[PDB]
């Protein structure tokens, strides 16, 4: 956190940089360096809060010239802690949050530091939307570069399936456009290849008209887990793209809609929505709500912005997290029993074992069309441990590790955006050999010195 | 047609985008939410920083261009676009910094409410603002700003601690309780009259999940619902907010199909506090008539903010008449219900709101916001799509307002329509209006900022 810093380079950077600099002696340093995964505590030499593409160019050049370890930060949600470094520079894009939306063209151009809810607000101003993740304060930047999935994905694909171009600052300080017509090698790689290839200062998306959505959330007792999970797995194998249905095994929240004797006990929280006519939606959801006895059932017809803002209603933001995730091509009865066994052991009220079903529009894109791997595996499991007290890290981490080990033979690949700080070696497996090889060649062209290595990293060559 | 060296000085000092009448994106850029207002600016300046705003303000002053300022473009009066002048468009200045420790947010003057609410809510924090996510923070806060958190935490301006503002002479000032407090008084309720606010600083509160209910009552049961509402609100704890919106029932699955498109009371309510207590409180106010299409939920505050309005449709054309009530009498109730029965467009609402609570505890002279002591607000909010039907919808709101004028006083600046320039004095009252004219004579003596509910200097 105290490297040299040639005064002339530094003075060149300062005069070229219009944003804010934050040094270790500054009052806002400690708040500035905190990211969502509170287990990651690192002290950068410097935090540069960029406010424009020229700022990012200055910060990249300054980092390269000074040999500072480069962290890039969009929303700070890295489950691996990638967006803060010890002793280097954080290129922090959090003030670059502008969105321009054309209603006529159904287009959005969004800066690299945007939060999901800010983008959703902007597009919903015109009844428009495009897929992103389900928690409003996640960053658009990291989420999109890894792929990006949420409520609209079965219908409209990953975030990267609606991305048409990026403005990107490469390690040599160049500003490039990448799209289907301009640097398409780079455009393939940023659709899935993370922050490996440079800093994206603007993303352009095609939008869709999305009016109110019929939604339901309910809880089932763990008693009924086998029949609920079998009903879910079997229904989704043939469900219309319009239906999304996700299971979250957790301790029941102390909420008035739930009976007192369920509070704090493991349950299955099922959330579902219908993207399309809300009357059809009401019939479709009613037909999946009764696979177990529903408790705490909430049904609403929501603007899409409000469905985006809904996940997940709790009283405190978890400070500490640890995740282990993989895909499955199929969810066998043995895998289902394992999931339920490990959910009965959840300790924290903030922990969830997520069972997600993608497929739909995500699976109809050709494997090779982007860097995102595993389109053909429909199931995603995520053992997402979350808690508050740092003296309990081992008990929570052990829960995620042991549930994963017990499943791992059934799992393949892994979403880069769900990797934990210890999973740097999962990168080849996540991508597979063919994608990994093509990603390396693009890395050798655009970032041959690996200036961008705080990511699920692809070494060049 | 502009002086070439002035123009060239501006362009040199300006790091944003300029949009000219010949640009393909001009027609989209110049449209505002009130689509009855169709105007053609000489130039649109899309500002990206406080130095850009300084360059635009100085360029307009020097060229003698009429200045429209645009935050979120929600002006009910159409103020955020002009014919022949310059639009200083702040929509790209959307950045927000939140301190969890100090419970503080600094937001730029072009933020939308949903961007602000997302940023605050990442820390479980919030501060009072409007109920529709894509409204502009800029215009809303400068006129006062009320919504779900107001009865508990006051108006938006009651949580504001300082602003950065660019004045008509091109200067950048801080205004707060300790620096330029005459200006700080005026910007809290005096709208965009005193300059372009480029950053707002707010105190925040911790807001976790909120119990919420929305439901629909038949107009058959209208008299007893609205009386139960006016009676209950007179003694309700700050934590309870309850609003009534008379409107055509939206075609949603929670309502039986026979009610769709017929006049109803939509009642929305929330408890800012413990969701168990919230459940008991909302139950106690949900049964004055039979609730149809009841939705009850425990929501993050961000999702409550994103929920309004049921049907989630954007109307193209709008016309509003609003004022305050000190009391809602049985006679005024009958009137409301009679006009409500005549609503034609599925987008129109006759809104009955109840502020009071924390808003009314602030001394009347602490800010430029008038009528803290009148708890009721009615807003005849006509909205429609077809340009050939303007006159019928406009007449609905005018005739309802006329029919209730014996009960109505003042008016919220932020609910004024484009024909209501004459209503400014009655809105503020003599004393406030006179104080505001003196602040205008000091900070905007040439009235460079006159596309607003305008306060002439002197
Ligand atoms: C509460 C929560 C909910 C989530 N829900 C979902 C979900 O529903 N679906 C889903 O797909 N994912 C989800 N995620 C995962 C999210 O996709 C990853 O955590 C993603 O990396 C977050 O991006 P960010 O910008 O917030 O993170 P950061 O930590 O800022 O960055 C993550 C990575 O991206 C790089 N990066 C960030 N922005 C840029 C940019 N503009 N240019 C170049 N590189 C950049 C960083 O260098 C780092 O490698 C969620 C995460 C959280 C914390
Ligand atoms: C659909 C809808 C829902 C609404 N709900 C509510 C609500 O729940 N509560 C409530 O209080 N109000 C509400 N309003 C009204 C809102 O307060 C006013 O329409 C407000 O003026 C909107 O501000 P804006 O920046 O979007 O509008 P704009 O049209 O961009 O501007 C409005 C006025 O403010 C000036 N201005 C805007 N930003 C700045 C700035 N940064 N500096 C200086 N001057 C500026 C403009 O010159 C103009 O006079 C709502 C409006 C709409 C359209």
């Amino acid at each position: 956190q105290f490297p040299q810093l040639d005064p002339a380079t530094l003075a060149a950077f300062s005069a070229a940089f219009r944003g804010e600099l934050i040094w270790p002696s500054d009052a806002d340093y400690d708040e500035a360096r905190r990211i969502w995964n509170g287990t990651i505590d690192r002290r950068p030499a410097l935090i540069a809060r960029c406010t424009s593409t020229p700022d990012v160019v200055a910060a990249v050049s300054f980092a390269r010239k000074s040999g500072l370890l480069v962290a890039v930060r969009g929303g700070g949600h890295s489950m691996a802690g990638h967006s803060v470094c010890d002793g280097g520079i954080v290129i922090d894009l959090s003030l670059m949050n502008s969105i321009k939306v054309s209603r006529r063209l159904r287009r959005a151009r969004a800066q690299g530091g945007c939060l999901l809810g800010a983008f959703d607000t902007a597009t919903q101003a015109h009844m428009l939307a495009t897929p992103a993740g389900v928690v409003s304060h996640t960053g658009l930047g990291g989420l999109v570069l890894g792929g990006g999935f949420g409520w609209l994905s079965r219908k409209y694909g990953l975030s990267i399936d609606n991305l048409t171009s990026v403005e990107i600052v490469t390690a040599d300080g160049g500003v490039l456009t990448a799209s289907d017509t301009e640097n398409p090698d780079l455009f393939w790689a940023v659709r899935g290849g993370g922050g490996n290839f440079g800093v994206v200062t603007a993303f352009e998306f095609d939008l869709h008209r999305v009016g109110p959505v019929r939604f339901a959330s309910t809880y089932y007792s763990l008693d009924e887990g086998p029949q609920v999970i079998r009903a879910w797995r079997d229904h989704m194998a043939t469900a219309p793209d319009e239906l999304t249905w996700a299971l979250y095994l957790r301790l029941a929240p102390p909420l008035p809609e739930l009976p007192a004797d369920m509070h704090g006990k493991p349950v299955i929280c099922a959330m579902s929505c219908w993207i399309g006519d809300p009357h059809e939606g009401e019939r479709q959801l009613e037909s999946i709500l009764h696979a177990g006895k529903p408790h705490g059932l909430t049904k609403a017809t929501l603007p899409y912005r409000a469905l985006q803002a809904y996940s997940f209603p709790g009283a405190v933001v978890p400070d500490r997290i640890y995740t282990k995730s993989g895909y499955l091509n199929e969810l066998s009865d043995e895998a289902t029993d394992t999931v339920l066994e490990h959910a009965a052991d959840i300790a924290s009220p903030f922990t969830q074992l997520e069972l997600l079903y993608l497929g739909g529009a995500v699976a109809r894109v050709p494997d090779d069309a982007t860097a995102y791997p595993n389109r053909q595996s429909p199931f995603v499991t995520n053992l997402a441990a979350a808690w508050m007290d740092p003296t309990e890290d081992a008990r929570h981490t052990a829960w995620a590790r042991e549930g994963y080990r017990a499943l791992a033979g059934h799992l393949s690949g892994g979403y880069v955006n769900f990797m934990n700080p210890g999973e740097a070696d999962r990168t080849r497996e996540a991508y597979g050999a063919a994608k990994f090889e093509r990603l390396q060649g693009v890395k050798a062209k655009y970032d041959p010195t690996n200036l961008f290595r705080l990511n699920q990293n692809i070494p060049p060559s």
